[PDB]
């Protein structure tokens, strides 16, 4: 009830609840600090680089480069026929690859090499091409994705189908919706992005950005695709360098040329967005100027690159923004009665040159430090751009203005950027995060298993180079490998003080002896050679389990689902890393208690899925809602905190009524391994006792009559089928058979209950004894009179009793209506004289 596990598990809670004191970055950042300090200069950043080339590998990076993939070569051989339009890219909700070419749509995938899927029907250039996500209201529900395509003419609507083929990627079928068009004006349209609904927003080489809606009306008098713009801001020298969109809270964030930005609720129409005012880069700079921060060294950098920054990652930030001198430059839009915003915080690059793959001797000026553009510009170079990636930096809150760092440098010109992960969060509005509030959503290492690692695809001028974004498993359990020989070890604890270390160690330990016996090894010793061990092991099975105590059952799934998958894997990969299946002293020995802990907790998740996939099959009240009969939505409940070991006889009775309806037929044995296996704890229930056998009743008489047929098969259930049933004290039990006008289930029921509890017939003497029996059995006994005595079925029932294997059956009622036979028989006489 209330023991150490229990205990130590809220105590893991309350760990829980401080390491969500971040709190959102809004606050790590305390961007209520109106002044410059919110932004993070570069005493607060080492960049560690090491050229591109070389066999040097970093293991203190954010990303790392996995793969390169080549442009088609039919995409070449037109491009030099192209002769006016040029924007590769790559489109993360398809992971798809793209080159803005002269006119038509010849699109590949870059996973396998992907045909580059051919039409040639277009006569009026793209000026650039856009994935949208399919809008209600328009297309065949398995339209998975659409095409946005610009023509001199105007933008236009490609449907697509995007299935897997024979994840790597989803492959693509043309649809053909080609009524979308409409010449109006000169404007140019390229800026193409959208939301989770689909809206189609256009801008281009002019900053004119027209929501386009997408419409099943195919032109009649006027084309399909109209363009609609919020610009209500005439900004004569606006080229538009792109758009950014807020879906946590319906706002929009542009970058024009000059970065400019509008306001930009999305309008109370509901399809289209509402713009109110216009705020160019000038205002941050003047406010950078009263900010308190060198301003004149600020001076002065065009913004050519911007990153929304949504409510759930930093609660009134709205974004962040990048110029041509790299600076990171973090603004918030809002309503000051997104209308009104304030700007705080903007994230220098560190301070180390850029200048040689060489270490050079590293450097820590805590003192304010700001290094040049040399090393401020990611794209230094006009053909060679230095990729340059970042995520928080979690460990440091207490020294909140670190990030992660890393160096890619590459001989190609970037074109596009985008996460690949963040297609797992692009039909939500947020983007990658670890909670459904702002607090939690940065935490990398509270989520970096239960969804897959941040991968990255960087187009090239001659392809896309793969990366992934490093999570802290990731660079930790390769500083880990690193260690052979900042110190490693030391330097994990400076980032994982010896709980979050011992968290990845166990976590990462039982997590790679399935594939990386050796990282399992690393992470072993780590952690082995209040404790912050037993932290780890409260930290990362708090993280398995909160998923049922505090996060939604779906994050219960994903891990139950990657159990199954570790397991399987180290199973079927046997090969390379085996051995899991079936001074040094004190080290060994907390590695011991660690380990067995490990392997207990393995065998409780397969152990657990087996009941709670038997909890599952059974879906006793989970459909409730579909049944009716005041009781909806089980699912929620499966969801709330009772799942695990925190519900547990009202658990029994619902394995009992999922039991009793055995949808699962020639399924038993499936139930008696785990009820071998499951039930193996002994000084508890092994099957729930009366409100079990009520649910049964209620599952039993409802999925099958006995009367109709197969009566004796639900006794036998109530035997072994729903054995959860039988053991029961006064209880509702009397009722749940009340409805019956048959005696075969009570009766049936208190001989089995004789069997397992009376040894030898000393009820005999329960009065044959005299001045020391009737208690407990009472009840069916009671049952028994009430019901015949209201009757007087029940006719059919008198050759029971009299033919009753047990005597019990034989004597309950006699004596009770001759109160008001040779068993009854001597009581009677004897008591006579």
């Amino acid at each position: 009830l209330q023991e150490a596990l229990e205990n130590a598990g809220r105590l893991i809670d309350r760990q829980l609840q401080e390491d969500r004191m971040y709190p959102d970055l809004s606050e790590l950042l305390m961007v209520s600090a109106p002044n410059n300090p919110t932004v993070s200069g570069m005493s607060d950043m080492d960049y560690p680089l090491q050229g591109p080339g070389l066999l040097s590998v970093p293991n203190l990076p954010e990303i790392s480069s996995i793969r390169r993939v080549p442009l088609p070569p039919e995409l070449v051989e037109q491009f030099g026929h192209m002769q006016c339009n040029c924007m590769m890219g790559v489109f993360p909700p398809i992971s798809r690859a793209w080159l803005t070419i002269d006119s038509d749509i010849f699109m590949w995938n870059y996973e396998d090499g992907g045909d580059l899927a051919y039409f040639d029907g277009l006569s009026e250039t793209i000026l650039a091409v856009g994935l949208v996500k399919p809008k209600a209201g328009i297309f065949q529900p398995h339209v998975r994705h659409l095409l946005v395509l610009a023509t001199p003419v105007d933008i236009v609507i490609l449907g697509l189908s995007y299935a897997n083929l024979q994840s790597l990627s989803g492959g693509m079928q043309l649809l053909p919706d080609p009524l979308y068009s409409l010449p109006t004006d000169n404007t140019y349209l390229l800026t193409i992005t959208s939301t989770d609904n689909g809206r189609i927003f256009l801008a281009g080489k002019d900053g004119c950005l027209y929501e386009v809606a997408y419409q099943a009306e195919a032109g009649w008098f006027s084309q399909r695709c109209r363009k609609i713009n919020h610009s209500k801001s005439f900004s004569e020298d606006d080229p538009i360098l792109q758009i950014a969109i807020d879906n946590s809270r319906n706002i929009l964030y542009t970058r024009s040329e000059k970065g400019v930005i509008q306001v930009y609720d999305l309008g109370q129409d509901g399809q289209g967005m509402s713009r109110v005012a216009s705020v160019s880069q000038n205002a941050i700079v003047s406010a950078a100027g009263n900010i308190a921060r060198t301003i004149d060294r600020s001076v002065f950098k065009p913004i050519v690159q911007i990153a929304v920054i949504e409510n759930s990652e930093s609660l009134d930030c709205q974004l962040l923004a990048v110029t041509h001198a790299g600076v990171r430059l973090y603004f918030s839009t809002c309503p000051f009665r997104p209308n009104t915003l304030t700007l705080v915080h903007v994230r220098l690059p560190p301070g180390f040159s850029a200048s040689s793959t060489v270490e050079k001797p590293s450097k820590v000026h805590r003192a304010l430090y700001s290094k040049g553009i040399l090393l401020m510009a990611a794209s230094e170079n006009e053909d060679n751009d230095i990729l340059w990636c970042v995520n928080h930096d979690t460990f440091p809150f207490q020294k909140p203005m670190m990030e992660t760092q890393m160096t890619a440098g590459v001989d190609g010109h970037s074109w596009a950027l985008s996460a690949i992960d963040e297609l797992k969060v692009d039909k939500i509005i947020t983007p990658l995060n670890k909670d459904h509030i702002p607090i939690t959503d940065s935490p990398v290492v509270v989520q970096q298993h239960m969804l897959p690692p941040k991968k990255f695809v960087l187009l090239s001028a001659q392809g896309s180079l793969m990366f992934h974004k490093l999570r802290p498993v990731d660079q930790l359990r390769h500083l880990l490998v690193s260690n052979v020989g900042g110190e490693e070890i030391e330097r994990f604890f400076k980032l994982h003080q010896e709980d979050q270390a011992c968290a990845t160690c166990l976590i990462l330990a039982c997590s790679t002896a399935a594939c990386d016996r050796e990282v399992s090894a690393w992470a072993t010793r780590a952690f082995f050679r209040y404790s912050g061990k037993h932290n780890g092991i409260c930290i990362y099975f708090s993280r398995i389990m909160g998923n049922i105590w505090d996060v939604p059952c779906q994050l219960l799934e994903s891990v139950l689902q990657e159990l199954k998958g570790l397991q399987e894997f180290l199973d079927r990969n046997s090969q390379f890393a085996g051995g899991p299946l079936g001074k040094f002293h004190e080290a060994q020995l907390s590695e011991k208690i660690s380990l067995q802990a490990i392997q207990q907790l393995v065998r409780k998740s397969y152990q657990a899925l087996a009941l709670w996939k038997l909890l599952c099959e059974h879906q006793f009240t989970i459909i409730v809602a579909e049944l009716q009969k005041e009781l909806q939505e089980q699912l929620k409940i499966t969801t709330f905190k009772d799942l695990v070991i925190r519900d547990k006889e009202l658990t029994g009775a619902l394995i009992a009524s999922l039991i009793n309806c055995y949808i699962r037929d020639n399924a038993a044995v499936d139930g008696i391994s785990l009820h071998l296996q499951d039930i193996c704890p002994l000084l508890y229930s092994t099957d729930d006792a009366i409100c079990s056998k009520a649910n049964e009743l209620l599952q039993r008489s409802r999925q099958v009559q006995n009367k109709t047929e197969k009566e004796r098969m639900l006794r036998e259930s109530l035997k072994e089928y729903q054995k959860i049933s039988n053991q029961v004290d006064l209880s509702n039990v009397c009722a749940q058979y009340r409805q019956v006008r048959f005696y075969e289930g009570v009766v049936e029921l208190s001989l089995t209950a004789a069997e397992k509890k009376d040894p030898q017939g000393l009820g005999l003497h329960f009065y044959k004894h005299g001045e020391p029996a009737f208690q407990e059995r009472l009840n069916s006994y009671k049952c028994i009179t009430d019901t015949l005595q209201e009757l007087v079925h029940f006719e059919q029932m008198l050759k029971l009793s009299q033919r009753s294997k047990d005597e019990l059956f034989s004597i309950a009622l006699y004596n009770w209506l001759i109160q008001v036979s040779p068993f009854l028989e001597p009581h009677l006489v004897r008591m006579a004289k």
